[PDB]
């Protein structure tokens, strides 16, 4: 029953959330101080200016009929019956020309359903919902604010500028809530952003108590950023709930939080470093002088003013204030959406003015054609196509024109704010969004002094798979990352290095390839023993002071050290069939010299020759001839590849054996020398015993080389020393030959 | 302007979706045939019976005022103004006592917001929404149907009976849609059920065209079951959309689909084998006789009847039908929710009757206390506490009583239906839900002749991690599954079998343990050569036909075969220090016999004894004495554990060497025999040459055994043969001893 009623030629209706919603069974509680009284006085300020105007409806007078919604749709519908009571019954009164819509989206939707049955146009400030643009249902609705379709974009792009991909969302209940968060999740999918958890709040049948949600947000510590689509009532509670548990996140809030300094009262340190959006606006300078001149004495026409005055100053009319200073800059700051309220009222003023110019061109008063207002004509023809410059706002660009579009909406421009500290707390604009996000990172005061990170999983290891959570799996050094999501093998000899995007570091040693570089050091150590045999053989030759034959055998024994060192022309002489033939001839060369000195010069014939000597020398020549024909292709490498990936064949100047060629060459070389041993075996002479005694050791030495001949990998180097030891053992036979002589010469 | 108006002492208001929603700009389209006219005639049937009653309001007469909603909330609000026009203006008419609520939940919510301002009670059949129970807002609402809080339970338990854990949900838009699916996802979490995808349908700003959703359902083939919370309009479209793309799922639908045979018309094969819920009900037998007697001639009072008649028979009043049979069993079947409609009307009848008994006890007519109905008194005191037996329904248990509860709701009982084929199609009830799911699996006709499965991931392999999707990772046979979600290691010798929940099959061969069982077969093959030495030694002894000393040496040589076979008392004689000492004595025993026969009986003294003989025999006695003191602990096993897990030591009666004990024993045994070899080495006699010649082979044989002594793993068996070959080589020395003799004896 409490209202403001100022009569006039034409009457306007208003709906403001002057009183905050009640706690329990009471309808509505305390007084809304910023989004309440201030917005109410803005409409009363504009009406005064319009009646003072001369080019905007100078003949008619504008009246008002302002009610209060108490931030409830059910309470709003009951009040809104006064705007339709006169028109409902007419056959046997105040006829409202239009309604300045409510603030909350649920209130605007509820009223727009009723007024559309009477063809009464409605413009709603501050109500930004995407579902209010469906003109097939709300065919008499318009607004001066952009929809929420553009607010979801502006926050899905801040979460993409910073690489925040794992987030958690909290939304209110109503129509600003679910519809706001339903649009956000579609804009998150297009940018590969994942949602950890999605909760809801409210007042009925949701079961949070604002503490279950806080715990549910703490169950996913990998998501350090929370996206909020909530009203002003729920934003104060959730911050207070987080203060008790002493939690801390970074808050990304829509315009419901806005840039109010009252939501974070008493719980500042839990909201420090927040990031919030707010519609673009410019303060109306003329309004500030109007508000600051008000006091409970001269402001008789405002009924709710007395309740506002006491609540703001903690006085009463519990200290009972007379000489108390009125509203001034020390305790007052203009609300953000005052410009949108003034613009909405002028929208009715210009739309009605064009009606009067056309329908009654002769007179400036209300002609008889205005006795019955046409709601459909005033909306579809006049209101929806207005265009004028914003009053009280000096030209600031493209935002100085008040105009609707095909859906009867506004322009999607936003700001970006951040909560900081200087112990005093305040906001600071650090960004913008006009179809493109353009913010300033440098000035931001972050929550924990560093840019927060929130991704599902942390980043030479494969990582397979949802586009946010992976598993870092390492793979063995014999597999290379073909792509970032797979490592499958690598090269046999090549040893990949650093990132294994390919197979690098071509390994000269791969079993089949001889890495070498260390056998030379082993050869140097082994060369000392070989030189001793040459040195020992040299001393034996000097003791001679027939003779040429003994020297030739020593050369074959001496050639063993050279053959052992070359075991030659290239780094890997074993490669190629000729190399095996060439190596086999050297072994048979020593045997041939010893075999020739055995019976070649030992006269002719106990119980127990030109043809035999020719046949014996023919085999060596044939072996030498085969080796001679293999002069080319003497180089090569030994094939000893084993399942172990690191198989560098350490040998003198690399490992060169021709793989299976050396195996045949090793057996063939024994056969060439075996002819001399076999010939001497048919003697079962003192010199024969020395040859036989040396022959017995040769058979034993060959047996030891047999495991070495089939043993490789080191083991091949040990087997290599076995071949050298065989030459040294053969040199032992030359020592027996020196024994097979006479002293005192 | 089209309505039914029958005057009376008290008037009731109704709201029915008689006309289906319009296609485009037209308000409402064709005629709803089952949930339309039939439900309308049910209320007109009950009103006729009540006026015929004598114990239920016999003095007053009941009137009706029935309107049509065209399945739209906006159209419903416009019509519902007739019920409040008279009461709104009274200072200077039909006063509706109550309203039989609408069918769709959005319609009921919209009207309940308006009627609560005039204190007009409303009972709504067929409207099942969870948010309508919040009595703080809807304080004048009641229903005869259970809320949707119980429908979500009854389907989250069918998805738990069958192990369907990966599902996809499709929901409508309105209040029956989102609120129905928001309750389901909470009941799915409590049973570890996961949601693949969640889509929405509608008519504005959702952007499906019923084909994007179908494709989105096909992008997750692992989810073969779809859960539907949709109205009757969207259920026909989505089935038609799936028919074009020729897709196929199994459908789990709420009561919006119900058990109608019209949703699946023309697209049966895409809905075959569906599973749907429907409220528990029993057909009203009296109603069937009433409906079947109707025809467009005697049913003057029904305005929409003529449109219904032509649409049902494809006639006109394009063939123009007179002698056409009326409604009968050949083309008619009673709708499910006719019992709930009749019950709601009687709820007003009994509530009003109790008012008349109390307020006007003297007269059966309307006393002056009824000139002003008290809406609050009629609802809170009388209507909400009624209790009576259901008319026209014979006693069928606890469902025969019509009663509300604290919230003004009904009882949560449901049925379970299934779509089958006999080419004709029909439904069949195969289940029930009264606080407990009790269905019958056997009779179900499944979509693809088998029980469908839908889980995120498929089931000796670890499976780690969301409670639906895992990764099956196998682990190597040396690791056992400590739990189902981890395999980390196993036992060294034990070889796990079948499921690796533990480490089983205690491996007797673990490198450190000797598996054996195959060395015996190798010993048998090796025993043949050893027997040849014994056989050869036996022949040498028989040739003798001094002597005792030679036989003792042969016994030491013969003991080598026994020592080799025992290399004895236990399966692994090498274990224990005594075993190494015992084995070493056997090797020194042969050397001692040969050493004693060398110079013990060879007189006293080229250039080159009791004390020396005593000292030489003392070492063998000390070695034998040490071995004798180690009689106990002769058993044991050889330690040859290597990184390869399968390390069964194959040897005669297992591998027994005492690990490092055998290594010391092998070296110690050589030292015991080395004393004899060292003593003979100081001779640089024909027999000395034979001993020296045999001694030379012993040094070479020891060198070969040196790699065998340090070579194991097979290799140990080869090394074992090396020790046996050493005994055979020593037996070769006894052959030289036989050579060191005289023939012709
Ligand atoms: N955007 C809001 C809406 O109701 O649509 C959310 O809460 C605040 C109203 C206001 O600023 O007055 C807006
Ligand atoms: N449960 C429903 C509801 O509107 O709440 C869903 O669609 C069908 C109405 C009917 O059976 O008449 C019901
Ligand atoms: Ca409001
Ligand atoms: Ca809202
Ligand atoms: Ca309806
Ligand atoms: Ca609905």
């Amino acid at each position: 029953r409490r209202e403001i009623k100022i009569e006039g030629d034409l009457v306007l209706g208003g709906l403001f959330p002057i009183n905050e919603k009640g706690t329990g069974t009471e309808e509505c509680g305390r007084i809304n101080e910023d989004r309440g009284i201030q917005r109410l006085e803005a409409m009363l300020f504009a009406i005064d200016e319009i009646n003072k105007d001369n080019y905007l409806l100078p003949g008619v007078k504008l009246g008002v009929h302002i009610l209060d919604t108490c931030s409830r749709d059910t309470y709003a519908l009951e009040q809104s019956l006064e705007f339709v009571r006169a028109s409902l019954t007419k056959v046997d009164p105040l006829l409202i020309a239009g309604v300045i819509g409510g603030s909350y989206s649920s209130v605007s939707i509820q009223v727009a359903n009723l007024l559309r049955l009477f063809q009464i146009p409605q413009i709603s400030y501050a109500s930004t919902s995407a579902k209010l643009s469906d003109k097939s249902r709300y065919d008499y609705f318009a607004r001066t604010v952009p929809p929420d379709f553009y607010q979801a974009k502006a926050m899905a792009e801040i979460l993409r500028f910073f690489n925040w991909t794992y987030v958690s969302t909290v939304a209110s209940e109503g129509d600003y809530g679910e519809t706001g968060i339903e649009a956000f999740e579609q804009e998150a999918r297009l940018r590969n952003i994942c949602i950890a958890t999605a909760e809801k709040v409210g007042r009925s049948n949701i079961r949070k108590s604002y503490d279950s949600v806080i715990r549910e947000l703490l169950q996913k510590p990998n998501a350090r950023v929370v996206v909020l689509f909530m009203r002003s009532d729920d934003s104060r509670e959730l911050i207070a709930a987080a203060n008790r548990v002493n939690a801390s996140f970074t808050w990304v809030a829509s315009d419901g939080w806005g840039a109010q300094e009252s939501i974070v009262k008493g719980s500042e340190h839990v909201a420090y470093g927040a990031i919030t959006l707010e519609l673009a606006s410019h303060p109306v300078r003329q309004f500030d002088r109007y508000f600051q001149s008000l006091n409970p004495y001269n402001n008789h026409r405002n009924p709710w003013f007395r309740d506002f005055w006491e609540q703001k100053f903690q006085c009463s009319l519990n200290h009972r204030c007379d000489k108390h200073l009125a509203i001034d800059s020390s305790n007052y700051e203009q609300e953000s959406k005052i410009m949108f309220v003034v613009n909405a009222v002028y929208a009715m003023a210009h739309a009605l003015h064009k009606m009067q110019r056309t329908l009654c061109p002769n007179t400036t008063k209300l002609c008889d054609a205005m006795k019955i207002l046409d709601g459909k004509k005033l909306y579809k023809e006049y209101l929806l196509k207005i265009n004028f410059t914003a009053p009280f706002n000096p030209n600031k660009g493209a935002d100085s024109i008040v105009k609707f579009d095909t859906f009867g909406d506004g322009m999607g421009r936003y700001n970006v704010f951040n909560l900081q500290q200087t112990g005093k707390y305040s906001y600071l604009k650090v960004g913008h969004w006009a179809e493109t996000l353009s913010l300033d990172v440098d000035s931001i005061h972050w929550s924990r002094n560093s840019v927060p990170t929130s991704q599902c999983s942390d980043p030479n290891e494969m990582k397979n798979m949802d586009v946010c959570c992976w598993i870092c799996i390492p793979c063995e050094p014999y597999e290379y990352l073909v792509d970032e999501f797979t490592c499958m093998d690598c090269g046999p000899g090549q040893w990949p290095t650093a990132d294994l995007s390919g197979c690098y570091n071509l390994p000269e040693d791969y079993i089949k390839w001889e890495d070498a570089w260390a056998i030379g050091p082993v050869t140097i150590a082994c060369l000392g023993f070989l030189c001793t045999c040459i040195v020992i053989t040299v001393f034996i030759k000097h003791n001679n002071t027939a003779s040429g034959r003994e020297l030739c055998y020593i050369l074959l024994f001496g050639v063993s050290l050279s053959y052992c060192m070359t075991f030659i022309a290239k780094p890997s002489p074993v490669i190629c069939a000729l190399r095996r033939l060439g190596l086999g001839t050297s072994f048979a060369i020593c045997y041939s010299a010893l075999l020739t000195k055995t019976n070649c010069i030992a006269r002719i014939f106990k119980n127990g020759s030109s043809q035999v000597f020719i046949c014996l020398g023919l085999i060596l020549v044939q072996i030498v001839m085969v080796s001679v024909w293999l002069i080319l292709e003497t180089p090569g490498t030994r094939r000893y590849t084993l399942p172990e990936k690191r198989e560098t064949v350490i040998l003198k100047c690399n490992v060169k054996d021709s793989s299976m060629l050396i195996s045949l060459t090793y057996d063939v070389v024994l056969v060439i020398l075996c002819t001399v041993y076999a010939f001497k075996t048919r003697k079962c002479f003192n010199e024969a015993k020395f040859i036989g005694f040396t022959m017995y050791t040769t058979c034993i030495i060959w047996l030891a080389f047999l495991p070495i001949f089939y043993v490789t990998s080191t083991t091949m180097c040990i087997s290599v020393s076995l071949s050298g030891f065989v030459v040294l053992g053969c040199l032992f036979a030359p020592k027996v030959h020196i024994v097979l002589f006479q002293p005192q010469k």
